[PDB]
DNA sequence: CCGACCGCGCATCAGC
DNA sequence: GCTGATGCGC
DNA sequence: GTCGG
């Protein structure tokens, strides 16, 4: 990592903007500037040499002049002096508490760990298991882990149903050494983009999950969507290990493609995807690829048996799994 | 200039 | 109760 | 904040 100080900086403008400004523009810029920069395999020595980059303009550069010169940026050393914004910073870091809800805390005098940890009575359920694993969910899970977790999930579904395929996406199917969690994709063969023959299809794999201890906690449940925590087991006087978020997507078979498309991501990668699908005359979303007219109208998903048909329409050659971490 | 800047699932609230 | 907008997350 | 047209 060749400019982790202006990614870094980046990071911290980005996040500012999204938590304190409520400005969502500007802290997407920042975080595709910081993207690109962590991308680019020269040690950038100047503003004028990161201008070049695209999606760093004039104000990126002058900051980055400012940060070879000294080390700091004063803008982002003021907002680390200012109380009311670095709390609000603070609160954002517990899961579930975004932007809005970080200022009305602090607002109510409600700023830091401790005063959370006081007035649970205002905390939804998700904010209160995000506070119960705060440090947990902080800290990164190594890929032997990722691993092993893997080993506990795609057996316990082999046990519901041998025709549930699950595959691992998010940053462990990019090739990450560590991840910030597992991300778990879905597979029936009972539930096409049509029929739905089964019910509780989504319900059976958590449920199961939750029989041999491996799922703990639930921030959120869905037909589709399940977001919960997860814990791998540990041996006698093994202290324990973290506890880890785990998220799961059942997706219809026939439309497997486009679903690890959108969950091996990354984010930013699929927005950039996404984005230049729109100026080729497509919209993708985690079903379909669909044509657009010149009016607005979302056409008729176009057939894909590979997650390179996807990249072909855009008109990308294709990228490895390794090269979506953008 | 300045319009656009990804697309969706779930939880929760307001309003009726 | 539903519907629609909003927060927050993937 | 940055970019395309
Ligand atoms: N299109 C789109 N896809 C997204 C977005 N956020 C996540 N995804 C897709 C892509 C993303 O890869 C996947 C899971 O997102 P995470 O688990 O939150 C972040 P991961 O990439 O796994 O890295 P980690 O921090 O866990 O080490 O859903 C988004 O905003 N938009
Ligand atoms: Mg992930
Ligand atoms: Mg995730
Ligand atoms: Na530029
Ligand atoms: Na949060």
């Amino acid at each position: 990592t060749l400019n982790g100080g202006i990614t870094d900086m980046l990071t911290e403008l980005a996040n500012f903007e999204k938590n304190v400004s409520q400005a969502i523009h500007k802290y997407n810029a920042y975080r595709k500037a910081a993207s690109v920069i962590a991308k680019y395999p020269h040690k950038i020595k100047s503003g004028a040499e990161a201008k070049k980059l695209p999606g760093v303009g004039t104000k990126i550069a002058e900051k980055i002049d400012e940060f070879l010169a000294t080390g700091k940026l004063r803008k982002l050393e003021k907002i680390r002096q200012d109380d009311t914004s670095s709390s609000i910073n603070f609160l954002t870091r517990v899961s579930g508490i975004g932007p809005s809800a970080a200022r009305k805390f602090v607002d109510e005098g409600i700023k830091t760990l401790e005063d959370l940890r006081k007035n649970e009575d205002k905390l939804n359920h998700h904010q209160r298991i995000g506070l119960k694993y705060f440090g947990d969910f902080e800290k990164r899970i190594p890929r032997e882990e990722m691993l092993q977790m893997q080993d506990i999930v795609l057996n316990e579904v082999k046990k519901v149903d041998s025709e549930y395929i699950a595959t691992v996406c998010g940053s462990f199917r990019r090739g990450a050494e560590s991840s910030g969690d597992m991300d778990v994709l879905l597979t029936h063969p009972s539930f096409t983009s049509e029929s739905t023959k089964q019910p509780k299809l989504l319900h059976q794999v958590v449920e199961q999950l939750q029989k041999v201890h491996f799922i703990t906690d639930t921030l959120s449940k869905g037909e589709t969507k399940f977001m919960g925590v997860c814990q791998l087991p540990s041996k006698n006087d093994e202290k324990e290990y973290p506890h880890r978020r785990i998220d799961i997507r059942l997706i219809p078979k026939d439309q497997y493609y486009c679903g690890v498309l959108y969950f091996t991501g990354s984010d930013i990668f699929n927005k950039n995807m996404r984005a230049h699908a729109l100026e080729k005359g497509f919209t993708i979303n985690e079903y379909t690829i669909r044509p657009l007219g010149v009016t607005g109208v979302a056409g008729e998903p176009l057939p894909v048996d590979s997650e390179k048909d996807i990249f072909d329409y855009i008109q990308w050659k294709y990228r490895e799994p390794k090269d979506r971490s953008e």
